[PDB]
């Protein structure tokens, strides 16, 4: 058999607090836990890559639309990854809205810990993510 | 930036002594040394994979035809790899004739040591090879 791996460097960047909002919603929390087998920290780590990232080149899991506290929320595409910081690894996932006007060089990742606090990460620090497999594996 | 890796399991198999012949020829010995930066053991380790291997999907190096002791020999396609046996790694390369009637599930690898003796490998033992990059990287 064979295994394909891709390791991508990403530069830590900041959003405007969107992910701490969305990741506070129980339907997203609960579905991420079911898919990924961990309870995500409430937030997303934004990473700036040097090429656009297209989740459709991989075997992602898609979640469903839902309504919560009266507002409509849309499903997301989720791709399990490993996060590599120095010699440590952390289970995580790339999360992308299910509909986007184009693929971005900015990705958002979820993990079971606050990565900035655990690893003292500041904007500009570079870390790596590892993806196993692709859409044809 | 990103790095792509592919790790493929191969089962140790035997040829009929072809590679010890070809790898004894000084033009092949010398060109492999120049390309790869190691002096190959005189022989090739044959490995049986569970899918066909196509060297043309990777960034291989092609050698030139030559004449030696009066006979014509043809250039080969060479792809640097790591050989993984347990927790050890060895620099090596996949070598394929430059013209073949089709891609095979059997590959031949060269290395700077006799792998069978160094690692006590018998027909049927399984090892791994690692390839970094592909034709578009
Ligand atoms: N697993 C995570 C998730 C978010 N974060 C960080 O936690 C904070 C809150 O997440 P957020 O989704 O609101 O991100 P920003 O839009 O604030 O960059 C930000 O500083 C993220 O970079 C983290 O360090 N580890
Ligand atoms: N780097 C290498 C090259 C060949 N070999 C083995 O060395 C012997 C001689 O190589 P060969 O190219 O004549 O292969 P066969 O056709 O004998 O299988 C064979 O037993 C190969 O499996 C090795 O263990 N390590
Ligand atoms: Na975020
Ligand atoms: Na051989």
């Amino acid at each position: 058999s064979l295994v394909k791996l891709m390791i991508i460097e990403g530069e830590v960047v900041s959003g405007l607090g969107e992910g701490r909002y969305f990741l506070s919603l129980p339907p997203y929390k609960e579905i991420f836990k079911k898919i990924l087998g961990f309870e995500p920290y409430e937030g997303t780590l934004n990473l700036k890559l040097d090429r656009e990232f297209d989740i459709n080149k991989f075997k992602y899991i898609e979640t469903e639309d839902f309504e919560f506290n009266g507002k409509r929320f849309f499903g997301v595409k989720v791709l399990p990854i490993k996060i590599l910081i120095g010699n440590k690894k952390i289970d995580g996932a790339i999360v992308v809205p299910k509909k986007t006007y184009h693929s971005s060089e900015i990705i958002e990742i979820i993990a079971p810990m606050k990565l900035r606090e655990q690893f003292n990460l500041k904007d500009g620090d570079v870390i790596k993510i590892l993806i196993k497999g692709d859409k044809d594996e």
